[PDB]
């Protein structure tokens, strides 16, 4: 089944997904030079004040923090987006060494991780019925670099060692994640895709200019999950993220001037 891995890693997704080889796939190298900055983006909106979030699962790729999306309690509006979309979910990639990392690039960039807070359109109902839909979703990307610690991220870095392996979970309610964010929302976006199978062009994407600072040690010990399932023989959790991918017939918006 599809990973990161040599032997079932991107280069091999397209086989299962052929929609890794399609239009609107992500992430992207943003050229900063090449992006436009567009007047008709309007304000955004990130609305977390009552997001509640349930739970943190280690699901054999990534770890997410799960949030109750039965009611427009943590919401993204504005920007590119026309209408409201809920917060689902959180989750990282990271790299194996602070050099790489991140999926999306800047300038060919690339960041020790990026964080993506992912939210369903309302108009569709539910999750299942946005990934069937052209504009079902929006993913906000923010960069991490090693620098400072990050106050909000630490709660997160704790559980860690309660999920190390795939198929573990634990409580995480109460986690606010306004704290994640940096203090800019000066924004770049394009059409694309889910950056993992099933790989589906359903994304608004939403990447922040601003990285977030976390140390050195908070990285470490994402770096420290597992691949694998309890029992099983150990796969450092690291080096899970996508490289970038064609633009092909797409431009990318910058929010600011
Ligand atoms: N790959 C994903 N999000 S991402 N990496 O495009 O933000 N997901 C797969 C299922 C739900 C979200
Ligand atoms: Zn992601």
């Amino acid at each position: 089944h599809w990973g990161y891995g040599k032997h079932n890693g991107p280069e091999h997704w397209h086989k299962d997904f052929p929609i890794a080889k399609g239009e609107r796939q992500s992430p992207v190298d943003i050229d900063t030079h090449t992006a436009k900055y567009d007047p008709s983006l309007k304000p955004l909106s990130v609305s977390y004040d009552q997001a509640t979030s349930l739970r943190i699962l280690n699901n054999g790729h990534a770890f997410n923090v799960e949030f109750d999306d039965s009611q427009d309690k943590a919401v993204l509006k504005g920007g590119p987006l026309d209408g409201t979309y809920r917060l689902i979910q959180f989750h990282f990639h990271w790299g194996s060494l602070d050099g790489q990392g991140s999926e999306h690039t800047v300038d060919k960039k690339k960041y020790a991780a990026e964080l993506h807070l992912v939210h369903w359109n309302t108009k569709y109902g539910d999750f299942g019925k946005a990934v069937q839909q052209p504009d079902g979703l929006a993913v906000l990307g923010i960069f991490l670099k090693v620098g400072s610690a990050k106050p909000g991220l630490q709660k997160v870095v704790d559980v860690l060692d309660s999920i190390k392996t795939k198929g573990k979970s634990a409580d995480f309610t109460n986690f606010d994640p306004r704290g994640l964010l940096p203090e800019s929302l000066d924004y770049w976006t394009y059409p694309g895709s889910l950056t993992t199978p099933p790989l589906l062009e359903c994304v608004t994407w939403i990447v922040l200019k601003e990285p977030i600072s976390v140390s050195s040690e908070q990285v470490l010990k994402f770096r420290k999950l597992n691949f694998n399932g309890e029992g099983e023989p150990e796969e450092l959790m690291v080096d899970n993220w996508r490289p970038a991918q064609p633009l092909k017939n797409r431009q990318i918006k910058a929010s600011f001037k």
